[PDB]
């Protein structure tokens, strides 16, 4: 039943690993990070020590989410889970939580290279095809940008490193941290959605047909208008949608502009790449395209099937609203780590 466990020291911290983890050599460090061999399966595996999981009760609540979003995840554009493990024996011994995946080399910034229109087509078809998975689980991913998208050799995408809930110190200045993210969660404008993710995925397809960040703000506010120059000032209809008087105010401080012609910003761009970015660059979130009605546009019709773009098991979260204590939530991910399942 339990597999025999083995223990070494790697870079001051004691790594205590089933057998059939080999050649462990790390890699980074929320948590420590090796690369191994599972001679169970074959796959080089990325395996993840959490680091101080159940030291508040914020902290224990964000070990059971992160690990019920991997267990759910089952679609070839997502991350998924390949096993996770405790080397305790018991819920009283148990203080260690490591997780397993199939190793990820390049990310797309590795690549954006020369990039064909083509290229462009099926990249951003597959960051879709996984959004619609996503998001019929009523998961808003929050964090979608070059860094978080996994590709191979053969231009097959995954979507990884989802929004667990980032710091001020992060989010400031001229960082990447910042570019990708859409205008109503940067300014704290309103209660947002699912529909941020979709500005995510206009800002990286800009860049992979320019080869040049799209909104590369020197602070917030240098990036509002940079926003704002192309897309317009917002009107009297999204104005009314921003709940805090303050940021209502501030917009209402800027001198008018109209949105550009956006086929003289991209200039030479396949002319339904340009219709698409229309859709997804709009400032309203309520009349954004969605994922699902992105990929029946023309500009994708070399790669759409819609009986092989499959949708989510319900995904219940009602967890998140709820008060407990540290040992209640540790409790709650000693059972989700006995229950899992491996996939084929
Ligand atoms: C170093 C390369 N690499 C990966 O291959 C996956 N990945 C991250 C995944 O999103 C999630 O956090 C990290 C991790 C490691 C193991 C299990 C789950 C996770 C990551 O950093
Ligand atoms: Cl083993
Ligand atoms: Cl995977
Ligand atoms: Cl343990
Ligand atoms: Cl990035
Ligand atoms: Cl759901
Ligand atoms: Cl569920
Ligand atoms: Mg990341």
């Amino acid at each position: 039943e339990r597999p025999t466990f083995y223990r070494q020291e790697l870079n001051k911290t004691i790594w205590e690993v089933p057998e059939r983890y080999q050649n462990l050599s790390p890699v980074g460090s929320y948590g420590s990070v090796c690369a191994a061999f599972d001679t169970k399966t074959g796959h080089r595996v990325a395996v993840k020590k959490l680091s101080r999981p159940f030291q508040s009760i914020i902290h224990a609540k964000r070990t059971y989410r992160e690990l019920r979003l991997l267990k759910h995840m089952k679609h070839e554009n997502v991350i998924g889970l390949l096993d996770v493990f405790t080397p305790a024996r018991s819920l009283e011994e148990f203080n260690d939580v490591y997780l397993v995946t199939h190793l990820m080399g390049a990310d797309l910034n590795n690549i954006v290279q020369k990039l064909t229109d083509d290229h462009v087509q099926f990249l951003i078809y597959q960051i879709l095809r996984g959004l619609k998975y996503i998001h019929s689980a009523d998961i808003i991913h929050r964090d979608l940008k070059p860094s978080n998208l996994a590709v191979n050799e053969d231009c097959e995408l995954k979507i990884l490193d989802f929004g667990l809930a980032h710091t001020d110190d992060e989010m400031t200045g001229y960082v990447a941290t910042r570019w990708y993210r859409a205008p109503e969660i940067m300014l704290n404008w309103m209660h947002y959605n699912q529909t941020v993710d979709i500005w995510s995925v206009g800002c990286i397809m800009a860049e992979l047909l320019t080869g040049r960040t799209l909104f590369p703000g020197t602070d917030h506010i240098d990036q509002l208008k940079l926003i704002l120059r192309l897309v317009g000032t917002p009107g009297a209809e999204l104005l009314k949608k921003i709940s805090s008087e303050s940021a209502r105010n501030y917009i209402q401080s800027l001198a008018q502009m109209p949105k550009m012609n956006f086929a003289n910003v991209f200039i030479g761009a396949n002319p339904l790449a340009v219709d698409l970015l229309e859709k997804m660059l709009v400032l309203d979130s309520d009349k954004r395209i969605t994922a699902a009605q992105a990929l029946a546009h023309a500009y994708f019709a070399q790669y759409h099937d819609p009986d092989d773009e499959p949708v989510a098991d319900p995904y219940d979260q009602s967890f998140e609203s709820r008060d407990l204590l540290i040992d209640e939530w540790k409790s709650l991910t000693y059972d989700e780590v006995i229950s899992f399942v491996p996939p084929p």
